[PDB]
């Protein structure tokens, strides 16, 4: 059968600190590992907060080989390819950065604040489109506010010009499957939890253009949720802290929860999606790699 296969970790970026990575992060990077060795990735999707607390300075900033590029080392991993998008506090840094740093290492792909991803699952005419978000410039960054909710972007020309490329994008998609991913939730029932900015914003776009599932982070757990349309919203955000938090559990729709682990002695996990031309499977790994939750999701029509 064919298929395309990929991790999705989120909120991975470890600690500026020495020794620059939390023994959650060490712990994901190893069942990563194990998983890719085991069972194969394309690719491995970052959902943002690449590089806590406040991101990096320049390309050259030494944080690129303490919290990414040693502690993602292991055998299996070497020459995986990442795409990456920012967090909030990449964004209390130099996200320019980042970007930059696609030049300087082969497997890091990070081109601009937001674009597109298209595949072809190989020996298959089925595609997939996936579309990373910047959802800080978008919604505004978290940290700038005392409630740690983006209450407003920080310039209006970035947001209103995402948001546009958005709606262009996903009107003209033609792909089997299309997924969207983003730091930010729309839906979480966690320690942030529903985005509003997002749920105004880009879930009535998701919605009426048919995406298969919205990809995202910045709640410290794992969470499958799924509307009443089918569209799914894997929340991976568990790859370097573990937040047991159900703060906003009442303001998420009543039953849209189908999957939910936060618990505060877990060392975090991540989601593994697999794609073929028969659907969309998503496997939530624990870091101490066992499986937790899988659901599939349906090709588009
Ligand atoms: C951000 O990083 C880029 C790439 O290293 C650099 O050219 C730029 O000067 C940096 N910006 C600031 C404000 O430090
Ligand atoms: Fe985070
Ligand atoms: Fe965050
Ligand atoms: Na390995
Ligand atoms: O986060």
């Amino acid at each position: 059968t064919p298929i395309l296969r990929f991790v999705a970790v989120g909120d991975w970026g470890g600690v500026p600190n020495a020794p620059f990575h939390t023994a959650r992060e060490m712990a994901n990077a190893k069942a990563i590992a194990t998983t890719v060795k085991t069972l194969g990735a394309d690719f491995i999707l970052s959902l943002g907060d690449n590089f806590y607390f406040t991101g990096v300075h320049d390309a050259k900033d030494k944080r690129f080989q303490e919290t990414f590029e040693d502690v993602f080392s292991d055998p299996s991993l070497r020459n995986v390819p990442w795409h990456v998008l920012a967090g909030n506090h990449d964004h209390l840094g130099n996200v320019s950065a980042q970007i930059a740093y696609s030049k300087i290492s082969k497997r890091w792909n990070f081109p601009s604040p937001y674009y597109r991803l298209r595949f072809k699952i190989p020996r298959s005419n089925v595609s997939v489109a996936i579309f990373m978000l910047d959802t800080v410039t978008l919604c505004g960054n978290s940290d700038d506010f005392v409630s740690q909710q983006p209450e407003r972007p920080r310039n209006l020309a970035l947001a209103r010009t995402q948001l546009a490329w958005i709606k262009k994008q996903l009107a003209a998609a033609k792909e089997d499957y299309v997924l969207v991913a983003g730091h930010y939730p729309v839906w979480s029932i966690a320690e942030h939890g529903p985005t509003h900015c997002l749920v105004k914003q880009l879930l009535p776009l998701l919605t009426t253009h048919k995406v298969t599932a919205y990809l995202c982070g910045h709640d410290h757990n794992l969470q499958y949720l799924q509307d009443e349309n089918g569209l799914g919203f894997v929340l991976s955000g568990a790859g370097n802290f573990m937040d047991p938090s159900k703060k906003h559990l009442r303001k998420v729709p009543n039953g849209y929860l189908r999957f939910h682990f936060g618990a505060e002695n877990s060392l975090g996990g991540f989601a593994y999606v697999e794609i073929t031309p028969k659907e969309m499977s998503v496997t939530y790994i624990e870091a101490s790699g066992k499986s937790l939750f899988k659901t599939k999701l349906p090709r588009r029509a």
